[PDB]
């Protein structure tokens, strides 16, 4: 099985994109609520935002789930400092928070990881913005809150077969919907109460997976 | 609202045992693979074992999902030190992993945790065996892999109304499925490739809120 190349750009696929993600390394690890909160709580700005540990546990439900076993999936990381990260499909991770830190420390170091066996990398911190990266037959969504509610299977039933879709899914600290409107086309929410970004990424990504048919 | 009390044997409702976990606290804190990775390594058994991540994101997805905002769930742990643990539909957790560690522990210490509002304890370590705390009108499955192919939504489809599920899920560490055959009436399996307990859970319980029309 090969997955989605960068030469692809027919497949309708699902461009999954977590924006405003804190990954900046301080000091060599990442800025987390472990062992900073003394000097997040200690200088007085905003505790809320050493978050990875929810793009953490997207990554693994998303790089799990059965949509990578599809390999329609194609998912891209949006930080505080400007850096964009190209996330592969076939790219493994390990399944623990200290490893994927450091991980994420040397990808901000070399801005690569390469494969242990191929010669491909697999984490490419690439260019901004993302509309050098998305398909011409795209779909720029948001999950939002002032958003009307719109069913995603009905949704992407009236998305069509060549039209693939990018959301934008927040697992940022607290902010508005004004994040991504230089490259928002819609805004649609899908539940009454509160979600977040992993429960919303595997309704929406199982939800195509029925409207999609990947069995 | 009001979720499942203990009183109520009529709901059709869905019970998640998470069988054979890794609730060992040593020295206190559990056995994890992040600083034990020295005296597992060390002392040559099996290092394949500090689990507690898959049952920590299997709580956070399972507790974060439309079925607990239903209040159809109800989870159970099953360790290996003989303890069975009930953990509440409203209980709240806190999205770390360190602090649910040493919350899992104090749960081991005093065998209870109470909550910090209300009277009634949220997580509640109770009796072997499981089937004083399941309801008569049960379904005591599991999933497996030799098991052959049986659709979620077709096969509580053919559960009645009055009938409630008890799955069998496995977060262990590497086994086959006699850990709960004194206790299970059918095995199942839901795709070809292999599964965790997250996706597994998450498909099961969105799959059932497909089929309960929980909206």
């Amino acid at each position: 099985h090969v997955p989605i190349p960068p030469n692809d750009k027919d497949t309708k696929r699902l461009i999954v994109v977590l924006s405003n993600a804190s990954l900046e390394t301080y000091k060599y690890t990442l800025l987390n609520s472990d062992e900073h909160i003394g000097i997040m709580r200690k200088m007085n700005r905003d505790i809320s935002d050493a978050r990875p540990d929810i793009t953490h546990q997207c990554l693994l439900t998303l790089l799990d789930s059965p949509i990578n076993k599809a390999g329609k999936l194609q998912i891209y990381i949006q930080t505080a400092k400007g850096v964009l990260i190209e996330v592969s499909p076939t790219v493994r991770i390990p399944r623990t928070f200290k490893r994927f830190a450091g991980l994420m420390v040397q990808l901000l170091h070399r801005l690569s990881i390469k494969g242990t066996n191929t010669n491909e990398k697999l984490l490419k911190v690439i260019q901004n913005p993302i509309t050098d990266h998305l398909p011409p037959n795209c779909r720029k969504v948001t999950l939002s809150f002032d958003a009307p509610l719109v069913r995603v299977r009905d949704y992407v039933d009236t998305l069509g077969p060549n039209e693939s879709i990018c959301v934008f899914v927040g697992a940022m600290a607290k902010g508005p919907d004004n994040f991504a409107d230089a490259y928002v086309d819609e805004k649609i929410s899908i539940s009454n109460y509160s979600l977040s970004a992993s429960v919303a990424c595997s309704k929406f990504c199982h939800a195509c997976e029925d409207a999609w048919d990947i069995i």
